[PDB]
């Protein structure tokens, strides 16, 4: 099979999600691995809603797909060794990657400080940027989006009737992401190599085999697919999802 999208998720071990508010339905299915839950969560037309997070029950072997994450309203985290929560990074972001096409955070205020207009609303500014016309772009509520992958970055229509649209001020992910020395103590959230290749998850042996087992190295920060320096390398690094590139250095600026 070809689909491999589990890297796109932030894992919270021993955690499941419950929503107090019974609204927003959930789909559950008997599935063998967490990888299959992830591919279904990120697939186009895979679920009767936009999947933001999922939980893999390891004991019962089930996926639990949610249209919400742990940062939504009326949703609690709950304990259980058999559970593993996975939240799509796009909705946690807080920062931007390049044009910010993948950005799906909760910023709803323009660069000037004006509240964004709802995307599904024609007031004050009528338009054609509707969720129906741009599936997969998460044109929900009044959050800053970059649907057409334009140079300016994430933008929105403005609540002020005098300004139609404006860009939003969201910093590039390489903004606060800095390291001390050779990055031995770096525990940040960088997940792509210096050439822009996507990092392989540490808790995975595909497509590259390695000895850096998260269970074997607590305190080493082998979470998700973040760039790490666990072996005295000149710079932090990660294994790559490209079969023809085992590993590659990451580009994290020094805090000094």
């Amino acid at each position: 099979k070809r689909r491999n999208t589990i890297h796109e998720f932030k894992k919270s071990a021993k955690t499941t999600l419950i929503k107090i508010d019974p609204a927003l339905k959930i789909k559950t299915k008997k599935v063998n691995t967490a990888d299959q839950c992830a591919n279904r969560c990120t697939r186009n037309k895979g679920l009767p809603f936009t999947c933001k997070a999922f939980v893999f029950d390891k004991a019962r072997k089930q996926c639990l797909w949610f249209p919400f994450n742990s940062m939504s309203s009326g949703v609690k985290k709950e304990f259980g060794h058999e559970f593993d929560l996975y939240e799509n990074k796009d909705y946690i972001r807080n920062c931007i990657i390049g044009e910010g096409e993948s950005y799906k955070g909760t910023v709803s205020i323009t660069k000037s400080g004006i509240k964004c207009q709802p995307w599904s609303s024609m007031i004050p500014h009528e338009h054609s940027f509707l969720p129906s016309s741009y599936r997969g772009k998460d044109l929900q509520e009044n959050y800053c989006r970059n649907p057409r992958g334009e140079e300016g970055g994430p933008w929105c229509f403005t609540s002020n009737p005098e300004v139609r649209y404006e860009v939003c001020d969201i910093p590039q992910c390489s903004e606060v992401e800095c390291m001390t020395a050779n990055g031995e103590s770096y525990r940040g959230l960088m997940d792509h190599t210096e050439s822009g290749k996507i990092c392989q998850r540490w808790d995975h042996q595909t497509p590259h085999r390695h000895k850096f087992l998260p269970e074997r190295y607590p305190d080493k920060g082998f979470d998700d697919n973040y760039c790490r320096n666990p072996d005295g390398q000149p710079r932090p690094w990660c294994y790559t999802l490209d079969p023809h590139t085992r590993w590659e250095y990451c580009a994290i600026k020094t805090c000094a």
